[PDB]
């Protein structure tokens, strides 16, 4: 009826979720009302995310509007035990997630979760949808409609489209101005160091951290390693994205060229094979590569197994690759999102907002029902906007509003001077 | 045929528009395919733009294009005088703009402007394109179409667009990513700086700097303010940029509280009435107030002057008000632009990528003249996407491109695990 | 001859140790030399450190010197299990200290590393000095000199001075520029916010951060504060430094007037009761209030205590108290110093240079035997200097030098 | 008697000088107790500075005071005739500064100022002090004691005391605490970059920055120049503050590597020929080179002059070289201070704190007449910290005070 790592983890469990919960007062206020209006009554739900303290959280809010909910992880490495094992002991959530799972574990929970026969999927990198869709055609009467958490999951989500085969609506979750504007660029930005940290204890100051990527994770993990005193490099593809970076005061320059220089190198592109051979080949004694984008595959790890003559565990979370000329390349996280297999994920005041997202975007499937169109639906405005006035006032900030005369002034097109 | 303050100004401003053309590599190369090509042969044009040594090296190459054209200024403060004495003797351009003119002459600049009868507009803050709506229906007839330079341009047409009077296509320059990402941030971050430190040499270090407005351009003045030492304020109307600028580490508080706290207020917003007597009333003994919108009407000055009993000029570009129980309040450029009219504008390096995107909009309305719908369009994302090439390029700047395979692994939905 | 937690965590404590060994570069050479030239021969000495894998690595240094050392946990909670276990067993020094020992064994601790009759004390709070110095005048036979890492040690032993009782060389590690510049400021600045953000994982951007002090420490913590997104206010005594944070960017203010829009305090002045009861009855409800200055003290937590109705564990170095009206006040680390109790103190990188210091200074202190003035020594300008030389080689980072008649153009007037 | 360009500007300087006042609080007490007290009765000044409208209000503070006062450029370049015209029009102040003045005109009005044969002489280069020893050895019982405004005059001052001939008192203002701390760092930062913007209007986001010094200066202009977008490189001659640029995030390097990647490069080092033909060679096309240290020798311009075929204005205050193999080498003010030479200096909230310095200096040296033992002295700590104190006040910032039983707390041990 579930699987995870031990039951007994459910105490320290249930205390580090009651304490994230404290900075997720939108959510809050959302499962309150789900809690009296049952949005999700008789629904069944799959919900693929990392299972961590903010998941949790949301779980407990579609737990509170009737939903018959099914989690299993995200990735391997993300997995948090303790919470885990509150969610089956406490709520009676059924969860299937182990944190250090192999690979035919973690695609067995996926067909766990697909023989729940959902209504509703909540994905975070799209493996639920894309294994739906491929092998479970027969099932697709069953859907109401899908979520998607990630960047990358939506660039799944579109080639689904492009490919005729997104037969159903999914709700673009990421693309929220509420969740990449917050969640992607000040989240990623401060966990990703914070993974780094706990891992090595490494001192940022005076390093040289090469950012591969200058989207809103790109830009949050450049902004917080400058912070910390570490001298940046950015690599890109796309021009406007790379004269940003230039003229936010850091070096662009193409991965080749970075890749003699950096002493720290993280990945966040959403791409595959950013980091390779050619690049490993030239890198400082010592360099140490780890990725923040959903897959580990921005990483070509599997090229640096296969070079090495070595690779032992040095620390908690980090594993040291020697080459066949004897310079070693650290990973921290096996490649995997570095703030989630080396720290905790992003804080949950950010994650307020997204799994905000969430819960309002499965209520916006069921709602309306037999009225969406299949293919990708953004979040609408006036749910995105009403999160953000909603955090702006537990964050304990207030600002002001357009008097008539201001209205007037902005529909009046005949004046000035 | 023109009219200016002193021809014999035009050595110096020759000099100052060649020194601005080396960081304008993209208008340049645009120009001297204009000179080849010819778009505007025949063509009538008025451009309605500050009187800038970036403006004048769009006018030439509007010039060399074959344009017919006739420039005017947009605000009577940001006009140059040596510039338009170098357009006037050096290029035969007519230009009717003269630094401090009155309201009387601008608007009669408007209505000379207009019996030029052109067939292209160049608009920045729409004046003059509201003025042939309202008062030359019987000339629309001329119109291939107009352009849009600046935010409270943009919003002045989807007012006419609203009220059924944008009957022509308009290009929203404006709204190009290689414009308001950059001349609207980074240009105005460093320029309204530049104007307040010219008009007083105030050390900003230590100084509570409160700005109005966390949009494009509201974002560049807290980043340059914050780098130049200042504790910075942001006051707001919409909570998404109300959280941005919180996690960005500054204050967020209605104005009404920014009050009694700033020592410089800079306005940001495009709307009207920002800074009201509620708010002088409360104001330290000093404040300085400024405003780097595009109307002077952001703060209400019209209030000031009558509440003050004495008001004197005390550094160039810069006033002492008197109020009534002896406090003074400092306002620099009499609320005009501050950058534009204390200073000399963005640097050209951001203006070689709005004015690109002006010369190759106007190419655009003629190229498609009898195929484009009235009201506003955006500039086309190829065209928008080659001066972001054409830019980082002449930046020095090298960046990676997607390998075949890395483009097989964005269309690949199924993989993933 | 040893009193750890388990002797078992050795191995996890020598892969920590030498992980952190790896931006020890400097320290590293000086421990090379040591084998080579065994300056501590026949010299006993007592470490009172924090027990972390930086700190190990100076043992490891002193040991390979010929010291005969013996080390005991400058703070209960900054003590790391695992190096403990390593020491004792992979090296043979005698550790006293176990993570979370209360306050008898810590006293106990420090009874059995005097009974060692250390000839060099090196202290990290001027605990173990002011010890010898009250109870064992007996022992000051033996002692060559001292050492002191902290800015705290340093004001206490000004104290001791000043009254009269520092009758041996003391030698002045934490005010060498090699210290201080980084070690205070770049390292208290990261491991503090570490320490809080383990503890929490609360997101530091958007957040009000009061600081307490804008010393070296102080500096580093407001300047990291900032570089991860929040406001801060900074709170001082001396109006230089006061001046410096408002022309840094930062709000300043008398703590009144920061208690109520603190959303986390960080206390780093080195002096008591910087947060006060008439403090905690204005704050937040859930400010956060934690210590990166000096023991605890900086914090009355004692008062605390007195005005709450109740208190619980909350997270991992959490404790949420809450007061008769409802609101609650978050205390991390139980005041100790955040970094080291939350978290694993300061990177190597910083701790190369400290201990570096910590290492040469002894060494002054043994071939200048019999020849050191009663008081405190800092640390010559030349070993200072080649400590800096050194790392900067050892980061990769090469500068200029003057070419002749550049240093003809000094001397010229 | 005076030299100056246009006494008919007088109003426009009176105009700014007394907008500059607005943000000098400090000199302005200073200036209110001297007018009641006349520490300088029957004291003959010369002044050597950079005439602007703060120095104007430090003149005008020494006139208060009964000084029977003489002002000299400092730089041919930082001259401002308008406050010249107010200072000799409004109060009767010699001035002998004309903006732009030819190498003659200066040493020419250097003669003239001795001539005036000062008891106190405030020195910004100790160029007049220099002379004075040189060519004055008859005018030295004259002298009650000097003043020294800037680091690179503090370095000739130190070599006319190794040399034996600095025997007088003369007083390090540049060291003060609320001197460099602020002028130096703050007020150098912000005017360096005013000067490049003024000079050129380039958009410094996105351009490399090079920065030739880590001192008080260098820290400056670099945190303003990252401030404003700028990639920074820093170059060092000494290991301690190169290390502090790395750590603060600032890319350090030699400057032969430096000169391939920077496209502005700021000389503040004191030092000569710190950017030389070797480097020009190497410069991108376009490169723009400044200096904000000392005189203009930062930069070997002599070479620069040597390797171009043709220079030419393109700018205010801005020359193209143009060398043969077509790139360019551009130069701002002539290789002088670039912030007084293209702008305006120091913002007068800064100069308010140097300045307070020189007039409490120069109350000094009077007060103690033969009493002062030869050579440099630095400015009292209580002075010093009074000037804080009072800036502090004056900018309306409140801080905190030690209670009695913190202040218990710091004595014991
Ligand atoms: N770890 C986390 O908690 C977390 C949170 C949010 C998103 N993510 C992941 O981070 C990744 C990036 O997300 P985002 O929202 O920033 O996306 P984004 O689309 O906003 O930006 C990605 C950027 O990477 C650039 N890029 C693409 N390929 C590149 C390459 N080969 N080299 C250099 N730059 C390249 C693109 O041009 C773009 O600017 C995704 O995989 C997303 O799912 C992780
Ligand atoms: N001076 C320059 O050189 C220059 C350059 C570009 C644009 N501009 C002008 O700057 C202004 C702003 O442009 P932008 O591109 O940043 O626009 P924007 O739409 O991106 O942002 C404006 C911001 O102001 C906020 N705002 C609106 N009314 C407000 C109020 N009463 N109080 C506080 N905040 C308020 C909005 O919520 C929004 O976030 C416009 O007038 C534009 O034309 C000036
Ligand atoms: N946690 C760590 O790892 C670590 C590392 C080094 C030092 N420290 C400790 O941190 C403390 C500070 O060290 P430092 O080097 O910054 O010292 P410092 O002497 O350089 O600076 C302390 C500052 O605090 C100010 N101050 C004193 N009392 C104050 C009060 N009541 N309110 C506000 N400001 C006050 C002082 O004016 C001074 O500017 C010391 O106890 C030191 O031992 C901790
Ligand atoms: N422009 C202004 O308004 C203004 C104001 C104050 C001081 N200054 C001048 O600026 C200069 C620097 O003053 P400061 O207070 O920063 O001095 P400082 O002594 O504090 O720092 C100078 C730094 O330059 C470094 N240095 C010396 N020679 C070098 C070289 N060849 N290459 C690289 N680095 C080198 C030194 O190691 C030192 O760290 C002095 O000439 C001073 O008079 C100018
Ligand atoms: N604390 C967390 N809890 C749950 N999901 C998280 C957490 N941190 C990051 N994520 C999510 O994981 C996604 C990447 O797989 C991001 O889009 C983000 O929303
Ligand atoms: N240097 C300049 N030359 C011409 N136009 C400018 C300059 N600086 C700012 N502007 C423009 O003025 C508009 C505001 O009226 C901005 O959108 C911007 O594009
Ligand atoms: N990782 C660490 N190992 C040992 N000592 C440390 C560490 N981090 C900080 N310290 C020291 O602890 C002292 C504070 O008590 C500081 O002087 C500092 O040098
Ligand atoms: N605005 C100014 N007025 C007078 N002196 C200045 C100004 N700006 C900088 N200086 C001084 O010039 C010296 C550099 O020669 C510095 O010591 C500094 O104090
Ligand atoms: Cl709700
Ligand atoms: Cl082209
Ligand atoms: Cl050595
Ligand atoms: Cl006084
Ligand atoms: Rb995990
Ligand atoms: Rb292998
Ligand atoms: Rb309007
Ligand atoms: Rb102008
Ligand atoms: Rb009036
Ligand atoms: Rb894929
Ligand atoms: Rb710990
Ligand atoms: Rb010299
Ligand atoms: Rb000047
Ligand atoms: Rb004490």
């Amino acid at each position: 009826k579930y699987d995870i790592k031990d039951i007994s983890l459910a105490p320290q469990g249930r205390q580090r979720i009651e304490w994230a919960a404290r900075e997720m007062p939108v959510l809050k206020q959302i499962r309150e009302r789900f809690a009296q209006e049952k949005p999700f009554a008789g629904i069944r739900l799959v919900a693929c995310c990392h299972v961590t303290t903010e998941t949790a959280n949301l779980a407990i809010a579609l737990h509170a509007g009737g939903a018959d909910s099914l989690l299993i992880a995200s990735n391997p490495l993300s997995t948090q035990d303790d919470v885990a094992a509150c969610l089956v002991a406490d709520y009676g959530i059924p969860v299937y997630a182990i944190k250090g799972e192999d690979n035919e574990t973690y695609h067995r929970h996926v067909q766990i979760a697909l023989d729940h026969r959902p209504n509703i999927i909540i994905d975070d990198g799209s493996d639920v949808v894309a294994t739906l869709v491929q092998e479970r055609q027969h099932q697709l009467s069953d859907i109401i409609g899908t979520t998607e958490e990630t960047t990358t999951g939506i660039v799944r989500l579109r080639a689904m489209f492009n490919d005729g085969v997104l037969t159903f609506p999914a709700m673009n979750v990421n693309d929220a101005d509420t969740k990449h504007f917050y969640d992607n660029r000040y989240g990623t930005g401060q966990s990703t160091l914070d993974g780094i940290i706990r891992a090595t204890n490494i001192l940022l100051a005076g390093k040289t951290i090469v950012v591969a990527g200058y989207g809103w994770c790109g830009k949050g993990v450049a902004m917080r390693a400058k912070g910390m005193g570490a001298d940046v490099i950015v690599t890109e593809i796309s021009p406007v994205p790379a004269i940003e970076a230039a003229m936010d005061g850091f070096r662009v320059m193409p991965m080749a060229e970075a890749a003699h220089q950096g002493d720290i190198f993280i990945t966040v592109t959403g791409n595959k094979h950013v980091i390779r051979p050619e690049h490993f080949a030239v890198m400082k004694d010592g360099a140490i590569v780890c990725n923040s984008g959903h897959f580990d595959i921005e990483i070509d790890l599997k090229s640096l197994k296969e070079q090495a003559k070595e690779v032992k565990e040095v620390r908690n979370f980090t594993e040291q690759y020697i080459l066949p000329n004897g310079k070693s390349i650290i990973v921290i996280g096996e490649g995997r999102l570095v703030n989630l297999a080396a720290a905790e994920g992003h804080p949950s005041a950010v994650m307020d907002m997204s799994f905000a997202n969430q819960a309002l975007a499965c209520e916006h499937l069921v709602k309306n029902k037999g009225q969406l169109e299949p293919g990708m639906h953004s979040i609408p405005v006036e749910v995105d906007q009403e999160i953000a006035r909603l955090k702006l006032q537990a964050m304990g900030i207030a600002i002001d509003s357009l008097t008539p005369e201001q209205v007037e002034y902005i529909n009046s097109w005949a004046s000035g001077t």
